[PDB]
């Protein structure tokens, strides 16, 4: 009896890598969490980490690529502080998805005047239309978030902001899939959702972007302070950065971005096909052309989901070892998180029970 | 295998660690893995927290949270929570090394910073606290009481004639018990001397949260962070666990007094070479304000024998003996003793020294 875990993970290979690797990394003498940051062994990992982002995402020459803490959420407050005020007005537009984005653009009202771009979703189902979009011809920069992590909502295009500076939170999709960089101002994810394990934020920024940060702005998070020392201004999280690095090594290993790609059509295809032939017994509120391939809320029942039969669901699938399958509060029903960890073999069972279940329970 | 005079975990915090990496306690997890809101990680911030209240024994009045960023993080999260204190926005700051002076030089992005002795012309001492011109309507007081560097280390806690007084404690936390009745905000990056880098422990006052800057980052805030257990976003989870260990491993060996303890034997054996060596070996800091947890030293003169500091350090290495070169903005030699770092480590240093004047000493 094992676990099956619907979340965030590790691929196996990369556990027994640095389990190996622990005591005595690679024959120095010294574990990676004893390792200063100042070593020429550090320098390696850190350079080796930096090297297979700029690889797996093909980022142009033009982007500095460095390594933060702080995750997500103290992106919500760089990136206003770094970029606010590109433009004198301190105003940003910002598109608001769901939970992530929503939070993004509560933050960055402590450091500007923030438009949200289209009118408030009253229920995160949906992109509203970007050429609909209210955009400030001197707003210092778009900001959206690629993938909500709650609600299933996922951009599959990059949005057209007639030129702006776009910023964009890829914490949940990040290396899923390919991405045109050169489109973006800055990119920015933590690592922990799909690219390694709690700690670091990789950013990805256009190098005209640095420059304009407010005063205020903690050095530790300033972008310029950052690439002009190559993500050691202070002491990284060295540990995560290593095992960043191990993850993206295991990204290239197996077939890089285009591979990633593939195996989220896959799984996510598996799940949505049920969902879409159930016939009403599982409902996914997103509207199909905006579904993440990350991340699948539904309901049970009908779209406004019924409590009896989600709590057998969910309790049939913990007896059967298949865990953290819970939606979020704000949503309730169920979430299936498909992150490039997540096998298709883990995937094909969640499928096969939910048939099942399907069999069973519809009257 | 070898010896590093640096920052270290002890061996068999690292072996529980690679005992566990694959399958938390029978978990069928990583805590690698874990989910940051998950009761399996709850334990765990929960167990890490109140080690650290036991083994400080921190009053009930004072939150403990653990933040990201680092040291550096807090020199910007401790203005930005606190430079708003009183009005004027003014800090004071006691500079006494590396440290202090960045922490000193980051506090001018967010109020007026004003360093309360003369600027030092070497970081060889304290500033007697009595010519400390203190400013009474300073939002607070901050000080470094360990220079990593420098060797600098208060021995006492401040008079600052009732201030709230902040104090980075990041090269010696734990090293020894603490009065931390006595400030408004004691801070420690955890890689130092009490796990690994990517966590910073913050123990506040409970009464100075909510005069936050507008500008501050949320992640940051104390206030934000205390009220939400250091679960506001996701937590540099691995880190906490690992110093969790750590903890458990001093808390094992006796606690605070203990390690009080071999901070003393360890480095009152190299001050003793040091003394007696007749300017052999010269410490360039002031006797009674000299560092336990970091040693820097001259061979030959107080100016340094070059020659004989390169000979010392190749046959240092050549006796398995690392991370003893002086920091490069100082030169010489630096033997770094923090918790990790053993009486038997320390033992075959004293050894070494005492051969080295020997075969060397004119
Ligand atoms: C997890 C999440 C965040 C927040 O990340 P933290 O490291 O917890 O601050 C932001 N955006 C998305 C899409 C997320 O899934
Ligand atoms: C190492 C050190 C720091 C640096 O902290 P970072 O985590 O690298 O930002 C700060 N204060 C003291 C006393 C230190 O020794």
């Amino acid at each position: 009896t094992e676990n099956l875990y619907f979340q965030s993970m590790l691929p196996h290979s990369v556990l027994l890598e640095i389990q190996k690797e622990l005591l005595d990394y690679k024959g120095v003498g010294i574990s990676v969490l004893e390792m200063s940051h100042r070593s020429s062994d550090f320098a390696k990992i850190i350079n080796n980490t930096e090297n297979l982002v700029r690889e797996l995402l093909a980022v142009p020459d033009n982007y500095k690529v460095i390594f933060l803490q702080g995750g997500g959420c103290g992106q919500f407050s760089a990136v206003p502080l770094n970029l606010i005020g590109l433009k004198a007005g301190r105003c940003a537009d910002y598109v608001v998805t769901g939970a992530w984005s929503a939070k993004a653009a509560e933050e960055a009202k402590k450091f500007g005047t923030i438009n949200i771009v289209h009118p408030k979703l009253g229920s995160y189902t949906k992109i509203p239309d970007p050429s609909t979009w209210n955009l400030n011809p001197d707003a210092s920069y778009v900001y959206y978030c690629a993938n909500e992590t709650v609600h299933g909502v996922e951009f599959d295009f990059i949005p057209d902001v007639k030129g702006a500076v776009l910023v964009c939170d890829m914490s949940s999709n990040f290396l899923s899939k390919p991405v045109d960089v050169s489109k973006f101002g800055v990119i920015f994810a933590g690592a922990q959702k799909n690219v390694g394990s709690a700690g670091v934020t990789v950013v990805i920024v256009r190098d005209d972007l640095l420059g304009f940060a407010l005063r205020e702005c903690p050095s530790v998070l300033e972008y310029k302070v950052q690439a002009g020392n190559s993500s050691l201004y202070n002491t990284p999280p060295c540990f995560s950065i290593y095992v960043m690095g191990l993850v993206l090594e295991w990204i290239k290993n197996n077939g890089g971005a285009a591979a990633m790609e593939k195996l989220s059509s896959i799984k996510s295809q598996t799940i949505y096909e049920i969902i879409d032939n159930s016939q009403g017994f599982y409902v996914c509120p997103v509207e199909p052309q905006n579904r993440s391939k990350m991340n699948i809320p539904f309901r049970i029942g009908n779209a406004k989901g019924d409590d009896a039969l989600e709590k057998r669901f969910l309790d049939k699938a913990l007896e059967l070892n298949m865990l953290s399958l819970k939606g979020h509060r704000s949503v309730g029903g169920i979430r299936a998180s498909l992150y490039n960890a997540v096998t298709i073999e883990d995937v094909q069972k969640l499928a096969a029970f939910m048939k099942k279940f399907l069999e069973m329970h519809q009257l």
